[PDB]
């Protein structure tokens, strides 16, 4: 009969109602800025799409982030330079300064803001429990804000959350793999980190939407409560559902597939099996109880759940009382 | 009520003392040639709209370049045909030579004289102080000739102005999105590079003319005397003209709305906001000094202007003292 369709609970229709030029990004024409005006002073990472370099304009002294793209398809350069423009201003949304093609790589190369980033692996250990909630917070106006713009990041990871803790700044980066919402598209099941993959991602439900973006946030809220980075550490794609299916339980899980009527993978019949839904008091000990609490472990359980449908939307997150004591000091 | 019409102060009624057939563009009928006449070399470009290579007329040993046309409406090729073959033998203006069809693709392939190019990106830099004010006096020959001749280019910039400086030769090339003018027309403000667009193309007024051309024109003179490429380095149409508030200041572009009845786009509300007229001075340093002069300073002023009835002349830009010691060396 194949897969039931499915629809965004919430800016479904948005990008149908801009002009065309906005989400049609493959007839964007890039302006190129003078590449002269940047000089790299060292590297700060590699990625799988990309190198990124601390750099100084030469005009004005600024510190710069130049992220040269490695070679891939025009395609989904321009998408991301398109998605980048149309969040640009937008709250913690990094800000794309400039688009230059580099000397050697004839490449497009991003410039960006600088961020004085705090490693999350030294970060995330030193984190209160005010701390954990303002950021949740933080990140949860820039996923209502790209939502409401139509765009999903599909690539919510510690990584790609720039904090500078110093200043209390947060910037999400790392929009290679964002893309516009449409309803009734299919989209690539095979994006954002295997950690925080989706369910709809990992038994192939390609009718995805915006609540991606909230399950992946869940798994990082489950990180930094539990201290236990990543929280759902699978070895793959199939044994990543399955250390899911040991804490959500399985009889939610074949519900959610005999909803959308979706098709597993045979290879899940044999390593799934039958698993109970645990309770979140079995990751509480003496070393995280102090960032556990009864609104932590109900805003979490209401974003890890098997049916995107049911997730909560990233407006709905912020109205919960988890913020609360944060919204009254903002 | 509507915007305030606007004519030409010069060359005004010139194309309605013409015969139709000089600016009816749309009933001119292409004189094709013999495409067997030449045989590509080899690529030296891509553009948008065209693909453009060297080749050479086995009639004559003779190298030309060959513009392949991507394929647009046969009426934007007829005008850009007409254009050609009436400023054909002015000053400063590129030479068509021929046009031919190809058999299997039938795809319009315009030829041109051949231009030893140097690239503006090494060649500017190298540039003097006379070498600036010579070229710039070379442009103003070809502009004030297709606006004598009734045509407006409406895309000047760097990459449209070949330049062999072994034999100091200057040719104004890329004639696609020139159009003839016409008292009380109102014109596609969806021209020009972003960089290079005009107030009045920024705030959509459509009743536009030549001296669109001298705002472009004060772009590419800004961008050489002060080492900034470009001058105005806008994120898109709306920044494009927050970055040159930012220098003209606000209060002269409201008078230029308020003057012409230009009812603006409500997205300018709130980032135009207010900003003082400044000083050229601020774009002055020590890479850029031995190129800036009270003259040449003096003559940009009096080229960037929101009014476009404001801005000089192609005549009266030759005039000024700033060409002074070009004009006597002629
Ligand atoms: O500060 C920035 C700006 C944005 C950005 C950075 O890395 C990226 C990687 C990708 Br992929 C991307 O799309 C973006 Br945007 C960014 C970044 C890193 N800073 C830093 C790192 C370590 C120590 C101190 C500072
Ligand atoms: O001699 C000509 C004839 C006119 C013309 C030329 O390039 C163009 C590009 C566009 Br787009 C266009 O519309 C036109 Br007309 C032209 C050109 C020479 N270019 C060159 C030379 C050396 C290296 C690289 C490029």
């Amino acid at each position: 009969s194949g897969p039931v369709p499915s629809r965004a609970r919430v800016y479904t229709d948005v990008n149908t109602h801009r002009p065309r030029e906005y989400w049609d990004y493959e007839s964007h024409v890039v302006e190129w800025g003078n590449q002269d005006d940047y000089q790299l002073v060292r590297k700060l990472g590699r990625g799988k799409y990309s190198e990124v370099f601390e750099a100084i304009n030469i005009t004005n002294n600024e510190k710069v982030v130049v992220k040269i793209l490695k070679p891939v398809k025009k395609k989904k350069i321009k998408r991301e330079i398109k998605i980048l423009e149309n969040l640009r201003g937008g709250p913690n949304i990094i800000t794309l300064a400039d688009i230059v093609k580099d000397p050697v790589s004839r490449t497009p190369a991003l410039v960006f803001e600088h961020v004085n980033n705090t490693d999350f692996k030294q970060l995330y250990q030193t984190l209160t429990d005010y701390d954990i909630r303002f950021y949740m917070y933080e990140i949860l106006k820039a996923l209502d804000y790209c939502h409401s713009m139509g765009i999903m990041h599909r690539d919510v990871k510690p990584h790609n959350v720039m904090i500078d803790h110093e200043h209390r700044k947060l910037r999400l980066i790392d929009w290679g793999l964002a893309e516009f919402y449409h309803p009734g598209q299919e989209y690539n099941v095979r994006v954002a980190s295997r950690y925080f993959k989706g369910p709809e991602l990992l038994v192939d439900y390609q009718m995805y939407d915006y609540s991606l973006d909230m399950w992946s946030l869940g798994c990082m809220l489950a990180s930094m409560i539990f201290r236990k980075e990543p929280f759902f550490h699978g070895h793959d794609n199939y044994d990543q559902l399955v250390r899911i299916a040991k804490v959500l339980g399985t009889e939610d899980l074949y519900d959610y597939i005999d909803k959308y009527n979706i098709e597993l993978d045979p290879r899940f019949n044999d390593i799934l099996g039958r698993h109970s839904r645990k309770r979140w008091e079995r990751f509480v000990h003496s070393e995280n109880q102090h960032l556990v609490s009864p609104e932590a472990l109900d805003f979490l359980d209401k974003l890890l759940r098997y049916d995107h449908q049911s997730r909560l939307t990233a407006r709905e997150a912020m109205e919960h009382p988890y913020f609360y004591t944060v919204v009254k000091d903002q």
